[PDB]
């Protein structure tokens, strides 16, 4: 089973009147829900306006994440996943040899691409072997940078947030 810190969503903005049955209930049109919790004031019991689910499987957090905007019990929510929320990589190690579409062809699986910056140096114009890859939204950046490895035209890369 996929570690559970990578099964969780976050989800901010939620009105005070969502509890953990309507959280739950919206959610779980997108997978099974091991757990769902509205985050609470110990003591008045009032909303904190938050909460988090967590989902059986990695693909249903894709699954939900791709089906927003999600609107729960009247307001659009922000839902993230757990981990700083950037558009932009950095993109190390791709030496001289990689390409614009090397970069698109892969990194379009995580999100919409909106620019690719391929590095060159200043005085030469010589590849410099990093790149920033800009998304529409940051959830392609957050699932790119927990994955382990990213191999791109044979490299090894190594990439992180951007800001
Ligand atoms: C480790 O990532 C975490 C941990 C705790 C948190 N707390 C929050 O307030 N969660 C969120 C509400 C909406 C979107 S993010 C966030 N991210």
């Amino acid at each position: 089973k996929e570690p559970e810190q990578l099964r969780k969503l976050f989800i901010g903005g939620l009105s005070f009147e969502t509890t953990d049955e309507s959280l739950r209930s919206h959610f779980e049109q997108w997978g099974t829900l091991t757990d769902c919790v509205v985050m609470r004031d110990p003591n008045t019991k009032r909303s904190r306006g938050f909460g988090f689910v967590t989902y059986a499987t990695v693909e249903e957090v894709d699954a939900a994440m791709n089906a927003r905007p999600h609107k729960v019990d009247g307001r659009v929510v922000e839902p993230k996943r757990a981990v700083l929320t950037v558009k932009k990589i950095f993109v190390g190690g791709i030496k001289e040899d990689t390409e614009e579409h090397h970069l698109r062809d892969y990194f379009e699986q995580y999100g919409k691409i909106e620019v690719i910056e391929i590095m060159t140096d200043r005085g030469s114009g010589k590849k410099r072997g990093f790149a920033f890859v800009t998304f529409d939204d940051h959830d392609s950046v957050d699932k790119i940078v927990i994955q382990k490895y990213h191999t791109v035209n044979g490299h090894n890369c190594e990439v992180r947030k951007a800001l």
